[PDB]
Protein backbone atom coordinates (compact mmCIF):
# COMPACT_ATOMS: atom_id res chain seq x y z
CA UNK A 1 0.00 0.00 0.00
CA UNK A 2 1.21 3.63 -0.33
CA UNK A 3 2.38 3.87 -3.80
CA UNK A 4 -0.50 5.53 -5.54
CA UNK A 5 -1.68 9.04 -4.45
CA UNK A 6 -2.74 12.65 -5.09
CA UNK A 7 -1.59 15.80 -3.81
CA UNK A 8 -3.50 18.58 -4.46
CA UNK A 9 -3.44 22.56 -3.65
CA UNK A 10 -6.24 24.69 -3.92
CA UNK A 11 -6.72 28.98 -3.93
CA UNK A 12 -8.99 31.50 -4.09
CA UNK A 13 -7.72 33.92 -6.39
CA UNK A 14 -10.36 37.34 -6.89
CA UNK A 15 -9.66 36.76 -10.78
CA UNK A 16 -12.31 35.68 -13.05
CA UNK A 17 -11.60 32.02 -14.25
CA UNK A 18 -11.21 32.54 -17.58
CA UNK A 19 -9.00 35.37 -17.54
CA UNK A 20 -6.83 33.78 -14.94
CA UNK A 21 -6.82 29.87 -16.88
CA UNK A 22 -5.67 32.16 -20.03
CA UNK A 23 -2.75 33.75 -17.94
CA UNK A 24 -1.56 30.43 -16.58
CA UNK A 25 -1.95 29.06 -19.87
CA UNK A 26 -0.03 31.50 -21.41
CA UNK A 27 2.76 31.75 -18.90
CA UNK A 28 3.57 27.73 -19.40
CA UNK A 29 3.75 28.52 -22.96
CA UNK A 30 5.98 31.37 -22.81
CA UNK A 31 6.40 36.10 -22.12
CA UNK A 32 5.98 39.80 -22.61
CA UNK A 33 2.15 39.95 -22.54
CA UNK A 34 -0.17 38.35 -20.04
CA UNK A 35 -2.42 36.72 -22.55
CA UNK A 36 -1.52 35.37 -25.89
CA UNK A 37 -3.41 34.69 -28.99
CA UNK A 38 -0.69 17.52 -27.20
CA UNK A 39 2.71 18.97 -27.09
CA UNK A 40 6.17 17.68 -26.31
CA UNK A 41 8.35 19.67 -24.79
CA UNK A 42 11.31 20.21 -22.53
CA UNK A 43 10.49 21.12 -18.75
CA UNK A 44 13.62 23.50 -16.97
CA UNK A 45 12.87 24.49 -13.33
CA UNK A 46 14.38 25.28 -9.96
CA UNK A 47 12.64 22.90 -7.11
CA UNK A 48 14.44 24.33 -3.47
CA UNK A 49 17.29 25.76 -5.12
CA UNK A 50 18.40 22.65 -7.05
CA UNK A 51 18.06 22.82 -10.97
CA UNK A 52 16.15 20.09 -13.00
CA UNK A 53 14.86 19.35 -16.28
CA UNK A 54 12.04 17.07 -17.65
CA UNK A 55 10.23 16.25 -20.55
CA UNK A 56 6.23 16.72 -20.65
CA UNK A 57 3.39 16.02 -22.84
CA UNK A 58 0.81 19.09 -22.58
CA UNK A 59 -2.47 19.42 -23.05
CA UNK A 60 -4.87 21.86 -22.40
CA UNK A 61 -8.94 21.77 -22.90
CA UNK A 62 -10.33 25.58 -22.80
CA UNK A 63 -13.99 24.92 -22.17
CA UNK A 64 -12.87 23.15 -18.53
CA UNK A 65 -10.02 25.18 -18.20
CA UNK A 66 -7.83 22.63 -17.67
CA UNK A 67 -4.19 22.41 -18.28
CA UNK A 68 -2.07 18.93 -17.64
CA UNK A 69 1.05 17.89 -18.08
CA UNK A 70 2.61 14.66 -18.30
CA UNK A 71 5.76 14.03 -17.37
CA UNK A 72 7.93 11.36 -19.13
CA UNK A 73 11.53 11.21 -18.31
CA UNK A 74 13.80 13.65 -15.94
CA UNK A 75 14.94 14.37 -12.52
CA UNK A 76 10.96 14.23 -10.84
CA UNK A 77 11.40 10.49 -12.64
CA UNK A 78 14.29 9.50 -9.82
CA UNK A 79 11.45 9.32 -7.01
CA UNK A 80 8.23 8.23 -9.56
CA UNK A 81 7.01 6.03 -12.16
CA UNK A 82 3.95 7.91 -12.71
CA UNK A 83 3.97 12.06 -12.48
CA UNK A 84 1.22 14.08 -13.95
CA UNK A 85 0.29 17.95 -13.27
CA UNK A 86 -3.00 19.16 -13.33
CA UNK A 87 -4.30 22.51 -13.16
CA UNK A 88 -8.09 23.56 -13.10
CA UNK A 89 -9.89 26.78 -12.82
CA UNK A 90 -13.13 27.35 -11.65
CA UNK A 91 -15.60 30.12 -11.07
CA UNK A 92 -16.16 30.79 -7.15
CA UNK A 93 -19.89 29.52 -6.22
CA UNK A 94 -21.19 33.11 -6.11
CA UNK A 95 -19.54 34.30 -9.38
CA UNK A 96 -17.23 36.69 -7.97
CA UNK A 97 -13.15 35.49 -8.43
CA UNK A 98 -12.23 31.85 -8.88
CA UNK A 99 -10.67 28.72 -7.35
CA UNK A 100 -7.00 27.23 -8.73
CA UNK A 101 -6.36 24.05 -8.04
CA UNK A 102 -2.88 21.88 -8.72
CA UNK A 103 -2.81 17.89 -8.22
CA UNK A 104 0.08 15.87 -8.81
CA UNK A 105 -1.16 12.23 -9.19
CA UNK A 106 2.04 10.38 -8.49
CA UNK A 107 3.02 6.90 -8.74
CA UNK A 108 5.95 6.04 -6.22
CA UNK A 109 8.88 3.81 -7.36
CA UNK A 110 9.51 2.07 -4.24
CA UNK A 111 8.11 2.75 -0.42
CA UNK A 112 11.11 4.51 0.19
CA UNK A 113 10.28 6.94 -2.51
CA UNK A 114 8.65 10.69 -1.23
CA UNK A 115 5.62 11.94 -1.62
CA UNK A 116 5.89 15.02 -3.86
CA UNK A 117 5.79 17.93 -1.28
CA UNK A 118 8.13 20.23 -2.62
CA UNK A 119 6.58 19.75 -5.80
CA UNK A 120 3.13 20.58 -4.19
CA UNK A 121 4.77 23.90 -2.61
CA UNK A 122 6.59 24.68 -6.09
CA UNK A 123 3.03 24.51 -7.97
CA UNK A 124 1.72 26.30 -4.80
CA UNK A 125 4.35 29.28 -5.02
CA UNK A 126 3.16 29.77 -8.88
CA UNK A 127 0.09 30.27 -8.19
CA UNK A 128 0.99 32.72 -5.60
CA UNK A 129 3.31 34.49 -8.22
CA UNK A 130 0.89 35.27 -10.75
CA UNK A 131 -1.60 36.29 -8.30
CA UNK A 132 0.76 38.76 -7.37
CA UNK A 133 0.42 40.43 -10.57
CA UNK A 134 -3.74 41.07 -10.76
CA UNK A 135 -4.71 43.95 -9.13
CA UNK A 136 -7.59 43.27 -5.95
CA UNK B 1 -5.11 34.25 -1.09
CA UNK B 2 -6.41 33.89 2.72
CA UNK B 3 -8.77 31.10 1.40
CA UNK B 4 -7.59 27.26 0.46
CA UNK B 5 -7.05 23.71 0.55
CA UNK B 6 -5.04 20.62 0.71
CA UNK B 7 -5.33 17.46 0.11
CA UNK B 8 -3.35 14.13 0.14
CA UNK B 9 -5.08 10.92 -1.14
CA UNK B 10 -4.07 7.33 -0.80
CA UNK B 11 -4.22 4.15 -1.98
CA UNK B 12 -4.33 1.58 0.92
CA UNK B 13 -4.69 -2.31 0.76
CA UNK B 14 -7.58 -2.06 4.24
CA UNK B 15 -11.02 -2.33 3.62
CA UNK B 16 -13.18 1.19 3.49
CA UNK B 17 -16.10 0.02 6.10
CA UNK B 18 -12.95 -1.40 8.67
CA UNK B 19 -10.59 1.49 8.16
CA UNK B 20 -13.11 4.02 8.54
CA UNK B 21 -14.17 2.38 11.93
CA UNK B 22 -10.50 2.34 13.17
CA UNK B 23 -10.08 6.20 12.49
CA UNK B 24 -13.20 7.79 13.87
CA UNK B 25 -12.90 5.31 17.30
CA UNK B 26 -9.10 6.26 17.77
CA UNK B 27 -10.02 10.22 17.35
CA UNK B 28 -13.53 10.09 19.74
CA UNK B 29 -11.75 8.15 22.35
CA UNK B 30 -4.20 11.13 30.67
CA UNK B 31 -4.58 15.02 28.92
CA UNK B 32 -4.85 18.57 30.39
CA UNK B 33 -8.22 18.28 30.53
CA UNK B 34 -11.22 15.80 29.82
CA UNK B 35 -12.49 15.24 26.61
CA UNK B 36 -16.32 15.07 26.31
CA UNK B 37 -18.13 12.61 23.94
CA UNK B 38 -21.32 14.46 22.50
CA UNK B 39 -24.80 13.05 21.15
CA UNK B 40 -27.35 14.60 19.21
CA UNK B 41 -29.60 12.78 21.20
CA UNK B 42 -30.65 8.87 20.44
CA UNK B 43 -27.88 6.90 22.55
CA UNK B 44 -25.09 7.38 19.78
CA UNK B 45 -21.91 9.20 20.42
CA UNK B 46 -21.85 12.24 17.52
CA UNK B 47 -18.88 13.58 18.11
CA UNK B 48 -16.05 14.03 20.33
CA UNK B 49 -14.62 17.20 21.90
CA UNK B 50 -10.61 16.87 22.95
CA UNK B 51 -7.21 18.10 23.51
CA UNK B 52 -5.74 16.98 20.32
CA UNK B 53 -1.83 16.87 21.74
CA UNK B 54 1.03 16.10 18.63
CA UNK B 55 4.42 17.10 17.87
CA UNK B 56 4.96 18.74 14.70
CA UNK B 57 8.52 18.90 13.30
CA UNK B 58 10.46 18.90 16.28
CA UNK B 59 7.63 21.08 18.03
CA UNK B 60 4.75 19.68 20.87
CA UNK B 61 1.81 21.26 19.95
CA UNK B 62 -1.60 20.90 21.41
CA UNK B 63 -5.22 22.19 20.63
CA UNK B 64 -8.90 21.91 21.06
CA UNK B 65 -10.98 19.50 18.43
CA UNK B 66 -14.16 18.75 17.99
CA UNK B 67 -14.67 15.38 15.80
CA UNK B 68 -18.09 14.46 14.02
CA UNK B 69 -18.92 11.66 11.66
CA UNK B 70 -21.10 10.74 9.08
CA UNK B 71 -21.24 6.43 9.03
CA UNK B 72 -22.98 6.74 6.14
CA UNK B 73 -20.51 8.61 3.77
CA UNK B 74 -17.74 7.41 6.05
CA UNK B 75 -16.72 10.92 6.72
CA UNK B 76 -15.02 12.24 9.97
CA UNK B 77 -14.70 16.21 10.43
CA UNK B 78 -11.82 17.17 13.03
CA UNK B 79 -12.92 21.02 13.69
CA UNK B 80 -9.98 22.87 15.16
CA UNK B 81 -10.59 26.00 17.52
CA UNK B 82 -7.98 27.29 19.77
CA UNK B 83 -4.37 25.99 20.50
CA UNK B 84 -1.22 25.73 18.42
CA UNK B 85 -3.00 25.17 14.61
CA UNK B 86 -4.85 28.44 15.37
CA UNK B 87 -1.74 31.08 15.79
CA UNK B 88 -1.72 31.00 11.18
CA UNK B 89 -5.30 30.29 10.72
CA UNK B 90 -8.31 31.89 11.38
CA UNK B 91 -10.26 28.35 10.17
CA UNK B 92 -8.67 24.87 10.36
CA UNK B 93 -10.84 22.23 9.34
CA UNK B 94 -9.53 18.24 8.45
CA UNK B 95 -11.76 16.24 6.62
CA UNK B 96 -11.18 12.48 6.26
CA UNK B 97 -13.04 9.94 3.39
CA UNK B 98 -12.64 6.77 3.32
CA UNK B 99 -13.75 4.93 0.22
CA UNK B 100 -13.43 1.26 -1.05
CA UNK B 101 -11.76 1.17 -4.44
CA UNK B 102 -13.50 -0.04 -7.86
CA UNK B 103 -12.58 -4.04 -7.33
CA UNK B 104 -14.20 -3.24 -3.86
CA UNK B 105 -10.78 -4.48 -2.06
CA UNK B 106 -8.66 -2.00 -0.64
CA UNK B 107 -9.42 1.66 -0.25
CA UNK B 108 -8.42 5.38 -1.11
CA UNK B 109 -8.26 7.39 2.34
CA UNK B 110 -8.22 11.49 1.35
CA UNK B 111 -7.20 14.02 4.13
CA UNK B 112 -8.03 17.21 2.99
CA UNK B 113 -7.11 20.87 5.54
CA UNK B 114 -10.32 23.28 4.79
CA UNK B 115 -7.85 26.58 6.16
CA UNK B 116 -8.51 30.51 6.19
CA UNK B 117 -5.32 31.99 6.76
CA UNK B 118 -4.77 34.99 9.42
CA UNK B 119 -3.23 37.35 6.89
CA UNK B 120 -1.11 36.93 3.56
CA UNK B 121 1.90 36.30 5.47
CA UNK B 122 0.83 33.41 7.16
CA UNK B 123 2.36 30.04 5.41
CA UNK B 124 -0.14 27.50 4.30
CA UNK B 125 0.00 24.22 5.96
CA UNK B 126 1.89 22.01 4.34
CA UNK B 127 4.15 20.89 7.32
CA UNK B 128 0.21 19.49 8.66
CA UNK B 129 -0.08 18.00 5.52
CA UNK B 130 2.42 15.85 5.79
CA UNK B 131 1.88 15.05 9.47
CA UNK B 132 -1.66 13.45 7.97
CA UNK B 133 -0.04 11.82 5.29
CA UNK B 134 2.02 10.13 7.77
CA UNK B 135 -0.87 9.00 9.91
CA UNK B 136 -2.55 7.57 7.06
CA UNK B 137 0.56 5.41 6.71
CA UNK B 138 0.97 4.54 10.08
CA UNK B 139 -2.88 3.48 10.44
CA UNK B 140 -2.75 1.35 7.98
CA UNK B 141 0.35 -0.82 8.29
CA UNK B 142 -1.08 -1.62 11.44
CA UNK B 143 -4.43 -3.26 10.30
CA UNK B 144 -4.53 -6.78 8.96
Amino acid sequence: SGLVGKLVTQLEVNCDADIFYKIVKHHEEVPHFFTGVGCIKEWNYVLEGKAMTAVEETTHADETRTLTHHITEGDAMKDYKKFDVIVETNPKPNGHGSVVTYSIVYEKINEDSPAPFDYLKFFHQNIVDMSAHICS
